[PDB]
């Protein structure tokens, strides 16, 4: 009977979420053309250094911490190693 | 090449899906402002006790069974313990 | 910290992404009403034999390689075995 709002900042219509084995939460912040992440316990998000994103629609993270993003408005899929 | 339609009911423009190590299937039922799940070997939907969602867009689950949802219409990310 | 563009071809407004334990990447190619997959280390995708999708919105893959898709326009969730 408890839900928790995560302390992300300045999201605009977030489109997708993933979480890695360390508990870091990754979010496609669609309306801001960026991907943000928040480590478990952390109070401050960091912005992943993707470039040229256009309304990213979704995100996945693998066992190696590689982050995959559907860059919807650019008809492509990008990834970034940890 | 036979696909199977899962026995979810009453969905309205479902927006996202996650499956965990136990084979439980979680779905953001966007048009009904809710998240639903179906365990493996189960036929019956349960609605997750999130509250105040608005057109949720995506869902993720960690190894501990914690469910994370991008609550798109409210510009926030919410989580629920197992 | 530099992104890589994955060698998918012909995508149209992709909506979601999943990655399995082998590093195979699965994408809901929303604008083409299909789901594509790219084997690890491959530059040539295949199309999964789902049927009658309409605006697929998200994808997940379990430990057994079963692929689950939210078929937004048909208010259903479908799955295909590996």
């Amino acid at each position: 009977n408890t839900q928790t709002v995560l302390p992300f900042t300045g999201l605009n219509t977030p489109s997708g979420v993933a979480v890695d084995s360390a508990g870091t939460v990754y979010v496609t912040d669609r309306g801001n053309n960026r991907v943000v992440k928040l480590a478990a316990g952390s109070n401050t998000q960091t912005v992943l250094p993707f470039t040229g994103l256009n309304t990213p629609s979704g995100v996945a993270v693998d066992s190696a911490g590689t982050v995959y993003v559907t860059d919807r408005g650019n008809n492509r899929v990008v990834k970034l190693a940890a």
